[PDB]
């Protein structure tokens, strides 16, 4: 019974796995990389090796109590495949990272509840620092 599922164990993904844990949430990290998943497990995180385009993987999880699935990888085409696999199984709330602004609409059409556009995230980070000065 996880509260958050983090797909993609690259820098953004592993950052979220830390921060949510510190807020006292139950998180499962998901990635195809043996090495990245095994290090997370070494650090005491809950992590599993899985292909996140595999619908049977989603069917093996209890998703009805999940708050959000976070699709955090940096490959748009892969993330769209992940989102479509997920959506073929469940309506679970999903927040998806998108690098290309032109692609936002297709992610929304494919069932992303929220899109995090990298350029928007970067802009806001700059703005927050500028406001601070």
């Amino acid at each position: 019974r996880y509260e958050y599922i983090v797909i993609g164990s690259e820098a953004a993904g592993v950052g979220l796995v830390r921060e949510l844990t510190a807020a006292g949430k139950k998180v499962l990290a998901v990635d195809k990389s043996k090495e990245k998943i095994e290090l997370l497990e070494d650090e005491g995180f809950d992590a599993v090796i899985a292909d996140p385009t595999d619908e049977s993987f989603y069917r093996s999880l209890d998703l009805e109590g999940v708050s959000a699935v976070l699709i955090t990888g940096s490959d748009d085409e892969f993330n769209l495949k992940i989102l479509k696999a997920l959506r073929s199984v469940s309506d679970v709330y999903a927040i998806v990272r998108v690098s290309s602004p032109k692609k936002k609409e297709e992610f929304e059409e494919a069932g992303a509840n929220l899109v995090v556009l990298v350029a928007d995230a970067v802009k806001q980070a700059f703005m927050d620092k500028i406001k601070k000065m």
